[PDB]
């Protein structure tokens, strides 16, 4: 989808 991580990058 539209998300911003350090670690588990998502849909």
């Amino acid at each position: 989808x539209l998300l911003v991580t350090a670690g588990l990058v998502l849909a």
